């Protein structure tokens, strides 16, 4: 069934290489594209890079791709795998990699290989993706359940400028009907908001970051926040569009504290917070303004400080980094009560079978998931199918600008559609999509 | 035989709704998203947009995709047209709006029609849409041409803050071997300078606009050039990256003359610069820096000014807003010597063999023609493949970040591997891609 598999470099969103990955069948050729993310987690599985300085600013994929092209290629073509069964793709890739954390083949070789196979699947089922990755999934297939979309609009913390120490600011459209209402109201919220920000900031803080929010020179959260109620009142949408915050924490911890003036190098090393300080921030801004989600508000392995805020969060805490879609970070989360949501990406574990694993033992401990993208995107979108197939009621892939974020949003409409009476949208419910009648 | 024609609303890279038709016969189903455009202005195609202010800022695209599925799609099946005769299927879009300018159903309901069906057509005959693409523009096809890219990096003029003048700053990688070589080395030249705007102008002067390039607060032409020649050096490539302009300077046309200072209010008249004192201008850049090509030196009605400038620039002069890809104004610029390049927008005609016409009588002159994004794009790669088929030599598809710039810059990679020694690189032979041997 499987007569080849070929890999090749292509350029991601932010202009890096990364990992294309054919997989050819009877029934034609099926493509993925490996994302990638910026200062990734300690324990995402590896991403494999080649560190040679005089090519591409030492971010090639030459090594990933051979591993591909000369190592899994004629193992794969010789192992008679059916593409039907995604665990057994997976068992044999893991097998070949031998390794925990897939440092030997890169996570970036091995996941372009587990998701083409699973479109190869489809096509050989003449089923769309979604209703395969269902299949494999186990989920409720009457109705499907369209994600609520949570768009990134505006950035701080790393990639910004300003003294703003949050990195992601996103619009949640729970109060929308349907998916369709829920990405054009959504996108109303973001043009009112780059309008807004052009005329209170100037021209060039209307241009975007890495996933198309806007990045102005902001100083804290509340300014940020209070540009964004602003936004949304504009476009006349107040009491339908949510907020959801990534702290994106692990970017400003340092030895047990959270250093919230990170960015300046002369920080007040006497002003970093503990853990109780910065969950009294987050409470201060839960009063405030209509936060529904908190991605990653403690670092990635500060196990207390979540533990000790989710006694009275009372809102969807999204482990990020502390999890890395790996099923046995999340089984540390769950046992400590950390958070109640996984944020699942499929390339910081790289297979396919232990992303779908890891979001079953998430749904099986009462949490949500929220399917998400990488900062560094391509055309792929996959994750469009996936949200749909897992059945999850949300999904974080950008703002609504930039296509390596429209290319997944539009799947989505194109889902919607093909889907009619068979699909409802999370809305309110997003947080437990999987559990939506 | 088609069997079906349907239209729906997605969204392009800015966020605003874009129309995407699908036309389905025994092969499957095929796709076109089509870039933005205008709907309004003098000479070119006029987009359809809703105009209700309640819904995507006034932008929506109900009423062209309504054209599509209850005028184009019941009239266009019922004439049982054979796709492989693009220009059959052409006239038959034509006729059935009736206008010159497509106004009656929209420049996007038609060319959504006309795209689908050349990939339709392409899979009928079982070739790549590149071949089919050369079948319908008669170009030479031993070898077939890569196009050499031209990257925007920066941006000025109306986009951008500051007082630069010029809108966009292109690099050229003509000294590269292959395509995959130029894009590689153009991707370093985007890195380093992406790094030497942020450390220059500050962290927030490293956010994006719409094609992808930065734009900081530049003062003048020489300031934005000697930072791209340092860019260029840093990444190690002089010598084998050229620069390309785009002055826009329909933007900053006021009277009979050219305020190089419009963006301030209370700029000085008296300081502004007639054609020739422009022309000035070019020519002191044109000696110090490697400047192979300048779109648009002078308004889209000065003629006088072109014409003038054209006898002794001895580079590519781009015409775009000049020509706006019409048909009528193209013969004009031919016989008056205005310039001898074509900006090619397939969305600013509306049909692909009006598109391959133009193109056909630029070349026909001895012009050479850049095809061209929009600043709306969209996945969509059917650009990647029309430079291909024209045999052209040089596109113009954005800066080497945001996928819908990327996802163009990828086929063409895809494409490159798959013609193998069947293709040459344009390199320094891209003013004269489709004649070269
Ligand atoms: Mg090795
Ligand atoms: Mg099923
Ligand atoms: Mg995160
Ligand atoms: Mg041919
Ligand atoms: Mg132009």
């Amino acid at each position: 069934a499987v007569s080849k598999v070929y890999a090749r470099s292509v350029y991601d969103s932010r202009g890096n290489p990364t990992v294309e990955v054919e997989l050819t069948t009877e029934k034609g050729v099926f493509r993925s594209i490996v994302p990638s993310g910026a200062n990734t987690g300690v324990h995402e599985a590896l991403e494999m890079r080649d560190g040679d300085k005089s090519k591409w600013m030492g971010k090639g994929v030459l090594h990933a791709v051979k591993n591909v092209n000369d190592v899994i290629a004629p193992a794969f073509v010789k192992a008679n795998i059916d593409v039907k069964d995604q665990k057994a793709v997976d068992d044999f890739l893991i097998s070949l990699d031998g390794t925990a954390n897939k440092s030997k083949l890169g996570a970036n070789a091995i996941l372009g290989v587990s998701l083409a196979a699973s479109r190869a699947a489809a096509a050989e089922k003449n089923v769309p993706l979604y209703k395969h990755l269902a299949d494999l999934s186990k989920s409720k297939t009457s109705p499907y359940v369209l994600p609520v979309p949570f768009l990134n609009v505006l950035n701080g913390g790393s990639h910004a400028g300003g003294a703003l120490a949050l990195q992601e600011f996103m619009i949640a459209p729970t109060g929308a009907k349907t998916f369709a209402e829920a990405l054009r109201i959504g996108s109303e919220v973001y043009h009112n908001l780059k309008s807004l920000t052009k005329k209170r900031y100037g021209a060039s803080a209307g241009n975007v970051g890495d996933e198309g929010g806007v990045a102005p020179n902001i100083q804290t959260a509340e300014e940020a926040l209070d540009l964004i109620v602003d936004a949304i009142k504009a476009a006349g949408h107040d009491g339908k569009i949510k907020i959801g915050l990534d702290c994106a924490s692990s970017e400003f911890f340092k030895d047990g504290k959270y250093d919230l003036d990170f960015k300046n190098p002369n920080s007040d090393k006497s002003k970093w917070l503990t853990g109780p300080q910065l969950a009294d921030l987050y409470h201060s801004l839960m009063k405030r303004y209509p936060i529904v989600s908190i991605e990653d508000p403690f670092a990635e392995d500060d196990w207390e400080a979540w533990s000790h805020f989710f006694k009275t969060a009372g809102i969807q805490i999204v482990a990020d980094r502390l999890t890395v879609t790996n099923p046995k970070r999340i089984a540390t989360a769950i046992e400590k009560k950390a958070a109640d949501a996984l944020l699942l990406k499929v390339n910081q574990i790289g297979t396919l079978s232990e992303s779908i694993k890891a979001a079953q033992d998430s749904f099986a401990a009462g949490w949500g998931v929220m399917v998400s993208h990488r900062s560094g995107e391509t055309e792929d979108t996959f994750i469009a199918d996936l949200v749909v197939g897992l059945r999850t009621g949300q999904i974080k892939t950008g703002a609504p600008a930039r296509s390596e974020r429209l290319a997944k949003l539009n799947q989505l409409l194109r889902i919607e559609e093909e889907l009619g009476d068979n699909a409802v949208f999370a809305g309110e419910n997003f947080h437990h999509g999987d559990k939506l009648l």
